[PDB]
This record gives C-alpha cells, structure tokens and sequence, in this order.
C-alpha cells in the first residue's frame, strides 16, 4: 500500500453542500476514480480554480460514468469556498 490517499475538490451550495468537480483524479500515478452514478459537476479542477470566491456561479450537473462527469444538460448554483483564500 501507499497507493493514492488524494481527496477530491469540491464546489458547494450556498450553505456548504460539496459536490464534486471531477470523477477522477491522478495522484502520484494512482487514479481514483468516482463510483458511477455519483453527482458531479462538469467543471473540472481548473474549472473550480478559476472561478471567484464566494460568488454564485450556474454549474453544470452531471453524474459519474467510468471517470467521466457526463453533463445532464442542467445547472444548480454552485461556489467556490477558501479557507482563507
């Protein structure tokens, strides 16, 4: 063992529900990858990043299939959260 360990951003609701931004993830050359059917939104990590703290933006719903957040062609109001910053 030793292999992965790396948890997955999350973007949240206005009052702190996490969903995540991708369906996998490569760390340190482990991928993990999400259970299919979980909810996701099709932004990405860089998606998250970008996106300025502490305002609403309409994030694009999917659901997780074999590493793939695939869209639902729907939004929900989702945020990005520092700490700090």
């Amino acid at each position: 063992g030793d292999l992965g360990g790396c948890p997955f951003l999350v973007a949240e609701n206005k009052t702190g529900y996490p969903t995540i931004v991708a369906c996998k993830q490569d760390c340190n050359g482990t991928t993990e990858t999400a259970p299919n059917g979980t909810r996701c939104f099709s932004i990405g990590d860089e998606g998250l990043r970008r996106m300025t703290a502490n305002l609403p933006y309409d994030c694009p719903l999917g659901q997780c299939s074999n590493g793939d957040c695939i869209p639902k062609e729907t939004y929900e109001v989702c945020y990005r959260r520092n700490w700090r910053d």
